[PDB]
């Protein structure tokens, strides 16, 4: 399929929302004179949201993290597909399809490892809407596959792929699917694997 990478944001811990729960992530483009504010409200390292081309336009159908040479992004949402970047083909060089984790460019590079009981922000970007900084505390959870940590934040569909940073700065995971767990919890996982 025809996929499109859409660089939306800094892979970077956010302030404001420590203090407030939630924040915008606002981008200045320079243009040829003005600066304006990016607003996806209208339809290389960084977070991207991943298009898939329509009749009607571009639609988000998921999202990742570029670092160290590497795309990283959810199997669900790619399904092993060569995405696009301004007319560059980026293939994909590694996939754990029960993990749900699909890199392109490289091996797996994030790195953050959640600790039990301490806050995160998922770096979201909801199809249509500007990025937000969202500011949680994930849990252990039991499900068939084993134990996960995952967080109660629930997003619109295409926002699975949004990294999740730890006050360092670093990718503790993405925002996976939707389970639910070993006593009835509805939670989405962060989908993580080791460094290379």
């Amino acid at each position: 399929a025809d996929l499109e990478l859409e660089r939306a944001a800094d892979v970077k811990w956010e302030d404001q929302a420590e203090i407030s729960g939630s924040s915008p992530i606002l981008s200045i483009t320079i243009s040829e004179d003005g600066s304006m504010s990016i607003k996806n409200e209208e339809e290389e390292d960084g977070a991207y949201r991943i298009k898939q081309k329509g009749i009607l336009g571009y639609s988000q159908i998921g999202a990742g993290v570029y670092k160290e040479g590497t795309f990283h992004t959810m199997w669900h949402v790619t399904r092993g597909a060569v995405l696009m970047h301004k007319g560059k083909r980026i293939e994909p060089s590694w996939a754990d399809v029960k993990k749900d984790l699909i890199s392109y460019g490289g091996g797996w590079k994030l790195e953050g490892e959640w600790k039990e009981g301490e806050e995160v922000q998922v770096l979201a970007l909801e199809p249509g809407k500007n990025p937000r900084a969202v500011q949680t505390k994930p849990g252990l959870f039991q499900t068939n596959a084993g134990t996960i940590g995952a967080v109660s934040l629930d997003f619109s569909p295409g926002t699975s792929g949004s990294p999740i940073i730890d006050k360092k700065g670093k990718v503790v995971g993405l925002y996976g699917n939707g389970v639910v767990t070993r006593s009835g919890a509805y939670v989405s996982a962060i989908a993580q694997t080791e460094k290379s």
